[PDB]
């Protein structure tokens, strides 16, 4: 079976809706699979939030190191981080920390409220080129993934292409670019995800995400040991409101996906 018909048929037996988008650097071909197809994004859309504060960072070296107060009235569903420093400060790289290594929501949120709003994020994404990504909500409601709905989507191609930018290409300056890999590389949510579909030995950095809908994401780069950059992303989402969330779809993807590099 070719790597399509191993993904169609991995979609058959899921349950749900798959969609790939592997980039291989050495030669820009790719693995595309509904590619062209939105899906809620739900935390993988921490990535552009913290990289438009990043690009800020680019212009005004005492951003990052900006306090930022935590109150007990910004927590909301979910604050590994921020719950740890109510009453104090964290700095926008502390949040941009969390957000994107323990999928902070308040994290989100005050990069998001930083940056202006959520159509502010958007437009970052529109300044590098990125025309299908759309920011609507903030955390939590950000993550209602209800099938059809157009807000807090993107495609998995648009993604792919955006996140190489990002982490790889012309989207950031060289220091800000590498912070945002030094975060993704550090990520602590994502080993049952596109990581555990690969060589245990390479280097991945990711962002994952998850939702009603048994929707469920993760967006990597990923570097082998003897050759050029890939990056995956893999977005999974289902027909019913309470499905289960689905990372073994992910890391199967994954293995189909690299076998051979
Ligand atoms: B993300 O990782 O997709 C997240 C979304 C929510 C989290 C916690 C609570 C509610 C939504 S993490």
């Amino acid at each position: 079976n070719s790597v399509q018909q191993q993904l169609e048929a991995l979609e058959k037996s899921s349950g749900g809706r798959l969609g790939v988008a592997l980039i291989n650097t050495a030669d820009n071909s790719q693995i595309l699979y509904r590619a062209d197809e939105r899906f809620a994004m739900c935390s993988t859309s921490k990535v552009m939030a913290a990289a438009a504060v990043l690009k800020q960072s680019e212009s005004d070296k005492h951003l990052l190191n900006q306090r930022v107060e935590i109150k007990k009235s910004d927590l909301v569903n979910y604050n590994p981080i921020a719950e740890k420093h109510v009453n104090g400060t964290m700095t926008l790289a502390e949040l941009g920390a969390a957000a994107l290594q323990y999928s902070d929501n308040t994290a989100m949120n005050k990069l998001i409220a930083h940056l202006g709003g959520p159509d502010k994020v958007t437009a970052f994404a529109r300044s590098l080129g990125d025309e299908t990504f759309r920011l609507d909500r903030t955390e939590p409601t950000l993550n209602t993934a209800i099938p059809g709905d157009p807000r807090d989507t993107t495609t998995p191609l648009a993604m792919a292409q955006t996140l190489k930018n990002l982490t790889l290409g012309k989207a950031l300056a060289e220091t800000q670019r590498a912070q945002l890999v030094t975060w993704l590389k550090g990520n602590t949510t994502g080993s049952a995800s596109i990581r555990a579909g690969l060589p245990k030995s390479w280097v991945v950095g990711d962002k994952t995400g998850s939702g009603d809908y048994g929707t469920t994401n993760d967006i990597a780069v990923i570097w082998p040991e003897n050759h050029a950059p890939l990056v995956l992303v893999t977005y999974f989402t289902q027909p019913e409101q309470k499905a289960e969330n689905r990372n073994d779809i992910l890391a199967a993807a994954a293995k189909i996906v690299t076998h051979g590099f």
